[PDB]
């Protein structure tokens, strides 16, 4: 914990030392990596991970529906920019769409969210409901996890092609467009991070939060896990198919 | 899927069905209830269990501000009676806290929430952000899983003495009182579904709602599986040590 107020610099140093939690030494990430994970283990990945970027253009709208300040609005919409795309098979949503078909999915696989597992779906709504909540500040910085992004992106743009060729080559086409938006994305947060947390209270609050959203990620692939790799998806006790619930309740009735 | 609207009898024998999948399949509550649990499981379940009960009165809360109907909110406050103990009687947070001592935790293990897994925290506060957002009717009527509870504690009951005879007597006290508080709650809860879920599309939509809840408790055992089951607990690769979050971050600064 700190007692004495950190400088700028030496925050950033905290905040980049939570990348030790960073969801690239999660065993599911490692086994794709070293070439290891099946076909379905990855298509379930593409499916349920579709689901974390959808979220994100909610919860940057979010934010700026919290957000007073319109400069800061004027950064941020941009995020929304990213994944919405302007008219067309523009932007970032639509890119994952590719790579799901790059992957062997189709668009209605990704779209129709039915592969979604509970355990993901409660974990990328955590993220929401917090931008929802928090305050602007708290909720703009707890996107820093994208410091650690870049190398995750070109690690998989390194390995994937010859461990598993098969990938449509359109299918890296959102890796490689996030190694540049991810660092445009840090440099507004970054800024706002080392401006906003100015007291040891602060930092320390930012510290937990950065953790909650490593945590968010990391419990996104424990339901892969248990679902794709262990042979325990929702209810395999008692069905072979898929039971749970597909709905975002509280933003659409079915 | 109903397409044409069952009688209000009819559906609550569909509600009912839904209990094919709780909990009670889940094979962590098999392993208990079989005798193969380990002493760290029943621990663990019992310290992560207690994030849940004490999430109870919040989400009985939320639905009651959402509620303008005096007569609805007169019965459903006794739920916030139950738990958090009423003319300084102790109530069920207290009584989960003794179940607590009767498995060798301390009420500070448990009050600290401190070992409350990441899966657990978002299952659980995907709950109350429903409860939150959710028209009364609806989040009221996600109580009744219920239905399916009395069975549960009684199996608890009649097992744990035989295989574990360490647990406290003193601990069973909470099981035995849901015997009676879950069937007076389900009363009101079905007279609620029955009355409001009056067309087909609110039926099957509450279906799906019973279905979200059924998720939750499902996802707060596989968060305790991976944990304490399989050697997995989050960031296993990176530490030994606990490194997730532990703070109802916007309910509380630290
Ligand atoms: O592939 C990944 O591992 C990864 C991680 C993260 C992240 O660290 O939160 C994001 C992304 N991808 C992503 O594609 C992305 O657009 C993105 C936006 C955000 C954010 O919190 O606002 N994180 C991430
Ligand atoms: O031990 C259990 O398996 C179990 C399950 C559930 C349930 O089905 O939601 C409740 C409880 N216990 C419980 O102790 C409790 O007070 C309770 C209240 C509620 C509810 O949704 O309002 N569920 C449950
Ligand atoms: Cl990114
Ligand atoms: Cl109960």
């Amino acid at each position: 914990l700190i007692t004495d107020t950190l400088s700028p610099q030496a925050f950033e140093e905290a905040l980049r030392a939570k990348g030790d939690f960073y969801h690239i030494h999660h065993p599911y990430h490692i086994a794709m990596h070293n070439g290891n994970a099946t076909r379905e283990q990855i298509q379930g990945w593409v499916a349920n991970r579709f689901y974390y970027q959808t979220t994100i253009p909610l919860k940057d709208a979010a934010i700026m529906a919290n957000c007073p300040d319109a400069q800061t609005r004027r950064k941020w919409v941009q995020r929304i920019l990213d994944h919405d795309g302007s008219h067309g098979e523009d932007g970032g949503i639509e890119a994952w769409l590719r790579l799901g078909e790059a992957v062997g999915l189709s668009r209605d696989d990704l779209l129709s969210e039915r592969h979604v597992l509970p355990g993901v779906r409660f974990a990328v709504d955590a993220y929401l409901n917090f931008a929802r909540r928090a305050c602007w500040q708290e909720a703009a910085c707890s996107s820093l996890t994208e410091l650690f992004a870049p190398q995750i992106h070109q690690s998989r743009l390194d390995s994937w092609p010859q461990h598993y060729p098969w990938i449509k080559e359109e299918g890296y086409f959102f890796f490689r467009s996030r190694l540049s938006q991810a660092n445009r994305d840090v440099e507004h947060g970054l800024a706002l991070a080392k401006a906003y947390c100015d007291s040891a209270e602060k930092q320390n609050r930012m510290l937990e939060i950065l953790q909650f959203k490593l945590d968010i990620l990391w419990s996104m692939l424990d339901a892969m896990t248990m679902a794709y790799a262990l042979q325990r998806p929702p209810y395999h006790t008692v069905t072979d198919k898929a039971a749970w619930h597909t709905t975002r309740l509280v933003l659409e009735h079915h």
